[PDB]
């Protein structure tokens, strides 16, 4: 029974509750290997690892990593939308923000349209690391992503918004 | 400059490094929603908050949902196996595997093959949760799914494993 954002109960079609079935993990041994979710699990934990471990050398985490990738995509950003895009808590995200502060790797500052809002900008010290992480990207990631091609790597994006954008809260 | 398993250090070529410019997160607001791992963080984040938001009802924790499931799919199964398939810490597992078992949920049993391997198989109570589980699964993940064909998610799944596969720790 859902509600889809009514005040009544529904229950959906045995159709599509066959389709469902054919994704759910269920006591088949291999339901789960049919499930995209426990993929996108498996491959962001992979990824994590591989990140955290060579993103090592330059003493930062993927954590902090993330927050300097933002900032440069984006110039200056709201920390909240450095947080949203690097995936982080904005609490994890604040903290992050004020270690790379008192690191010298970004400068934060009162927003000019709205002094709240704590914008968020690299230093020079800040853009050299940004090469830095690019490099030791092209070392870890080449080999895996020149694995594909441009067309099916477009149609993953594609498809990972489309889930993202049917996710809700 | 990168090993791949040797002795010597290897730059790659301009064309690889072009290539993965294409994906990597730069200077350009963009860059980031070309990064296929920013869409598996994102999706993977978002999609965690829906499920531990919705998994609340039946007192669980999306970290002894993933348990309860694996030892369904598999029937008995190495809490390794089960911290495997599940994303988690050994430590982790092992952990919420007692809480499990302290709830009656599952039995945890020597292996007959080796004693140290500690087994884990559902109770007649994990039983009934599994079917609880199914049907908030249902519920939460019937709309978003059924929003795709059958071949747009097995080529995700297809995709996904050669990315998990391609990647080593
Ligand atoms: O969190 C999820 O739903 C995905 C997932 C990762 N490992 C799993 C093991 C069993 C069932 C689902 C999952
Ligand atoms: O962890 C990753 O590499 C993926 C990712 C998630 N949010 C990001 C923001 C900027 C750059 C990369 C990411
Ligand atoms: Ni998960
Ligand atoms: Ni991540």
């Amino acid at each position: 029974g859902v509600d889809l954002g009514t005040e009544n109960l529904y229950f959906q079609s045995n159709a599509m509750l066959d389709h469902l079935e054919q994704f759910l993990p269920n006591k088949e041994p291999s339901s789960i290997q049919n499930f995209p979710f426990f993929w996108i699990s498996q491959v962001n934990g992979k990824y994590s690892q591989l990140i955290e471990k060579s993103i090592k050398k330059l003493g930062i985490d993927n954590t902090r990593r993330k927050i300097i990738l933002s900032t440069n995509a984006l110039g200056e950003a709201s920390i909240t939308d450095i947080a949203n895009l690097s995936t982080l808590k904005l609490t994890t995200a604040t903290k992050a923000v004020y270690r790379l502060v008192e690191d010298g790797i970004v400068e934060v500052y009162s927003s000019t349209t709205d002094e709240r809002i704590s914008m968020v900008k690299l230093t020079a010290k800040g853009v050299e690391l940004v090469e830095q992480i690019n490099q030791i990207s092209v070392v870890t990631l080449a080999g895996i992503l020149n694995a594909f091609s441009e067309d099916e790597l477009h149609n993953l994006n594609h498809q990972l918004k489309k889930l993202f954008d049917l996710m809700p809260s």
